[PDB]
DNA sequence: TCGCGCGTCGCGCG
DNA sequence: CCGCGCGACGCGCG
């Protein structure tokens, strides 16, 4: 998909190690926050991604 | 200066030269509340240190 | 808006008194997506206008 | 709401046609500024009460 | 032209 | 224990 391979390479250019917050790739990516949370959920039901509890959650992996 | 100043200085100047970010990203990436960002960020913009561009939220970067 | 309020404000008196319904109910009746018939339910609420009860989902019934 | 009816009985004693401003409520009932403005527009939420322009903004019942 | 109310928001939910 | 209202907000204020 479009949003899910934005989102992929962006966590890449970041580091291993390191996680964001959906608000922050919103911004960075331009694209609505509900839209973000919405395919970071989806890439997590595949695998691809991987949630870190917190207000707001991380994502990394 | 104090504490906030200083790390608020190093974050704005390590992102280079024409760059900015808000508050709110500030606070996250600081673990301050946001309240308390605004204080520093108003407070440097008074004294030349900081600059900060219309919008909302307002964009703050180095002073020139 | 205020015609939301006056179509649930009416739907909830027939309803007697004591009597609360909940958001998904609403939407069928009025013909409403369940998040506008949120927004206006939640609003009500803090124009005390109208009263909410715990539970999934939320009940909802006149203030006072 | 406990403070919305001290509020409002004020504003009854006032006057009709009469608005004062939240900092002097303030003052008056010994609340907190923000306390005050904090129930002053959420009265102004449920049509109790009226505002109207100013710096500070006035404030009258309905 | 100090006006200020302002809290959190986590929300992914189909 | 789907609960979801969610957007307004720019606020720094002594």
């Amino acid at each position: 998909s479009h949003m899910e391979q934005r989102i992929l390479k962006f966590l890449e250019e970041l580091g291993e190690g390191k996680a964001t917050t959906a608000h922050d790739l919103s911004g960075k990516l331009g694209t609505p926050k509900k839209e973000i949370n919405r395919v970071l959920y989806s890439l997590a039901k595949k695998g691809k991604l991987q949630k870190e509890a917190g207000t707001p959650p991380l994502w990394k992996i």
